[PDB]
């Protein structure tokens, strides 16, 4: 290309003109892998006054994500004080969020962290809910320290349903839990408890019910798995038949530790009524056929129970369907 045999030094005084094209960009980038100290300070000073618009620039994004690397601290507290004032900006941009995400995992000093969480702070909730916002918002929970991280769970206490239900919001409560100190969680854990009817149905927040308990399984540590439980156990067929309650029936059932009971529910309260319900439902199908896989694994006086009521159904019609199939193939293992 043009730049093959070419050198930083002929371009001095004209630097940011490469930073439109993705060859000049590379070019660039390539002298701050190799320089790199005169590269980083020649580039740093003819790009620092247009960060932003190079931020959110298909091209120029990469370059000064490779500058952010490169560059001293002194340098790199520059570049987020010029352009903390259009956070915003650069997050909903889908090249600016990517050069801000490698800004905060670069920062090294709290100055730096404390300009970033005062740059975010006003915009959480919006930020949470945006496509390419939200990645922003979970690099902060990824790279912080919790104290500075704190407004995000803030912020969400007082947004919960909302950010909970939302298609985005919900990754960012997940990253929550994820990295949250277990007083953070915990609060965070007791809103969403509030609230557990709600998000069990809902497309995004049936996912926030669902990693809670699965984070609680990673640590063989079981405290909201077993209040959630209690709040749904009672609802077991009528979630059992739902699009996106089934989701979290389903999560328990293959939740060692309360596997059981759930079945219980369905075996006691549901019957041959309820059970025929989830044989026959869109949904309840696979959650019968969980029950059955599960209570054979982990529980032969579950299993033979279900067997027995299940197996009377399977006649006719349903035998010849690919649902009636499913749970034939689940019968006498």
């Amino acid at each position: 290309s043009r730049f093959a045999d070419a050198v930083l030094d002929q371009y001095i005084g004209s630097i940011h003109s490469l930073c439109k094209d993705q060859h000049g960009c590379r070019f660039l980038q390539k002298q701050l892998d190799i320089l790199g100290s005169k590269a980083a300070d020649a580039i740093f000073e003819e790009t620092k006054d247009y960060t932003v618009e190079l931020m959110t620039d298909s091209f120029g994004n990469y370059l000064i994500q490779k500058l952010l690397e490169e560059v001293t601290t002194e340098q790199r507290i520059v570049l987020t004080k010029i352009s903390s004032p259009h956070f915003v900006e650069i997050s909903l941009n889908p090249h600016g969020t990517r050069a801000l995400q490698k800004l905060i995992e670069c920062i090294k000093t709290d100055e730096e962290a404390q300009i970033v969480v005062d740059s975010l702070r006003p915009y959480t909730v919006q930020l949470s809910k945006d496509l390419n916002g939200n990645h922003v918002i979970q690099k902060c929970l990824q790279r912080l320290k919790p104290e500075n991280f704190q407004f995000i769970f803030d912020a969400i206490s007082d947004s919960c349903i909302d950010i909970a239900t939302h298609r985005h919001g919900c990754c960012v409560l997940q990253r929550c839990l994820d990295h949250g100190t277990t007083e953070q969680c915990d609060n965070l854990c007791d809103k969403l408890l509030a609230l557990v009817d709600k998000l069990t149905l809902d497309p995004f927040g049936n996912y926030v019910v669902q990693y809670i308990i699965t984070k609680e399984a990673e640590k063989n540590k079981y405290d909201y798995t077993h209040k959630i439980v209690h709040l749904l156990k009672p609802r077991a067929i009528e979630l059992s038949i739902h699009k996106f309650g089934s989701n979290v029936i389903e999560k328990i059932l293959k939740t060692a530790i309360v596997s059981e009971p759930m079945i219980l529910e369905i075996l006691n309260n549901g019957g041959e009524t309820g059970i025929q319900s989830l044989l026959n439902d869109s949904y309840g199908n696979y959650v019968l056929q969980t029950a059955l896989d599960i209570s054979h694994k982990q529980n032969d006086y579950l299993y033979k129970r279900l067997s027995e009521i299940v197996a009377p159904l399977l006649v006719g019609p349903i035998r010849n369907t690919p649902h009636g199939k499913r749970i034939i193939g689940m019968l006498h293992l």
